[PDB]
């Protein structure tokens, strides 16, 4: 296939600040700063993923694995790896996305959420997954907590620890047994660990019933050892309040069993973009329709700020 010549940059601890932790958990914390790299009078606001410990060397090697399928992508939809710093505990410098995750966002603010964004929302992750696609890039845990809000108007794909990158002629990939969200995975992964980008797609459609219900549980209070028998069975997530039958078949028809009856991340693009165009005949919601960076980062100069995306190589 054609070479990878994603341009991986090594970034020295002194050329960026920490300001605060977004959050933490065993694999480490995930702090937010600014990089200033030396040379260049510009100010990247960045998430900064460290890693708990120095010893662990599966640790290490999963982290550099996100890395490597991180600098690999560039997408407006994909959150993009700025670099990353081989201290003694290594740490990965991204994209900062000042909102949190999308799953998060929706559930915040449930009441002043409109179509409008919805479904702008859906076509975003569809052009981001239809870029993976391209890539040849499996993401294997699409979910609304795996999308990210740089901006209300702007939401991106994140979280490329199971994503797995295709080899040259193959459309499947098989995986060793391993922790993996069973709510979100197309049947054929489940009973057989096959992934392709149509196991994307159904988990695409998980992921817009979570929007469309404003964040809810798939399956709650269902074991997931049952999840196999109930899809067998033909049984699927019930239609949001929201959703007119039009929203409510796209995502029916990606969570077909076989596997290339469900569209492609090409044709959801399309289907959502012609109910972008006219959002409320869709979905029916009730009463539907420089500084900040100073606050955000704690620092009085952001006269040289500037976003990765406007920070290109
Ligand atoms: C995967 C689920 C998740 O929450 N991940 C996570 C954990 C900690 C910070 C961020 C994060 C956030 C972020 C997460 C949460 C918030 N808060 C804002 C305050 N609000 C009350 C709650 C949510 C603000 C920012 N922004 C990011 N940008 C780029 N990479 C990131 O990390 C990506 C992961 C893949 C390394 C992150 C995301």
């Amino acid at each position: 296939e054609a070479p990878n010549q994603a341009l991986l940059r090594i970034l020295k601890e002194t050329e960026f600040k920490k300001i605060k932790v977004l959050g933490s958990g065993a694999f480490g914390t995930v702090y937010k700063g600014l990089w200033i790299p030396e040379g260049e009078k510009v100010k990247i606001p960045v998430a900064i993923k460290e890693l708990r410990e120095a010893t662990s060397p599966k640790a290490n090697k999963e982290i550099l694995d996100e890395a490597y399928v991180m600098a690999s992508v560039d997408n407006p939809h994909v959150c993009r790896l700025l670099g990353i710093c081989l201290t003694s505990t290594v740490q990965l410098i991204m994209q900062l996305m000042p909102f949190g995750s999308l799953l998060d966002y929706v559930r915040e603010h449930k009441d002043n959420i409109g179509s409008q964004y919805l479904l702008n929302w859906c076509v975003q992750i569809a052009k981001g997954m239809n870029y993976l696609e391209d890539r040849r890039l499996v993401h294997r845990d699409l979910a609304a907590r795996n999308v990210l809000v740089k901006t209300p108007q702007h939401v991106k794909i994140t979280d490329f620890g199971l994503a797995k990158l295709l080899g040259a002629a193959a459309a499947e990939y098989h995986a060793e047994g391993g922790k993996v969200p069973i709510k979100w995975m197309a049947l054929e992964s489940i009973l057989h660990r096959i992934y392709t980008h149509q196991s994307d797609v159904w988990s695409y459609g998980v992921t817009v019933w979570e929007l469309m219900t404003f964040g809810s549980k798939p399956y709650d209070g269902i074991p997931a050892s049952e999840i196999s028998s109930i899809l067998e069975k033909g049984e699927r997530l019930p239609q949001p309040p929201i959703c007119t039958i039009d929203v409510y078949m796209i995502m029916v028809k990606c969570w077909m069993i076989d596997a290339d009856s469900r569209p492609k991340f090409r044709e959801l693009i399309i289907e959502f973009s012609k109910m972008a165009r006219d959002p409320q005949r869709y979905l029916v919601i009730q009463g539907d329709e420089s500084n900040f960076y100073r606050a955000l980062m704690d620092e009085e100069d952001m006269d040289d700020v500037v976003d990765a995306d406007e920070y290109l190589i």
